[PDB]
């Protein structure tokens, strides 16, 4: 399938004990999509202090239109050193490894794999 119906686990910035999914933007990208398919992928929605909380690369969830059975569709944005790779809508968070930390909500998205 060209797109995946996910329910990502909302974390609390503070609450994240892996920041990232790595050291360039080519392989935050690769694991993000990784973590999305295998379930160990969660969401922090970006607000005034989150993302220097968090590690670059950044991988943002994007919404890519204006929302099939309660799922938004969105799509993969990476960002380094204030330059994003893609091109999408607005920001519904950044996107982090899910290693066991109690989720405050879920967010139901379409993926574009």
């Amino acid at each position: 399938k060209t797109h995946v119906q996910l329910s990502l686990p909302v974390l609390q910035v503070r609450d994240v004990l892996v920041r990232g999914f790595g050291d360039s933007v080519e392989e935050v990208l690769s694991e993000a999509r990784q973590h999305l398919k295998d379930g160990t992928c969660g969401l922090v929605e970006v607000e005034k202090g989150v993302l220097p909380q968090l590690e670059q690369p950044y991988v943002f969830i994007k919404r890519s239109d204006a929302a099939p059975h309660g799922h938004v569709m969105v799509e993969l944005v990476a960002e380094l050193e204030g330059i994003q790779y893609g091109r999408s809508g607005e920001t519904l968070g950044v996107l982090v490894p899910h290693v066991g930390e109690i989720p405050v909500a879920y967010r139901k998205v379409l993926l574009r794999k």
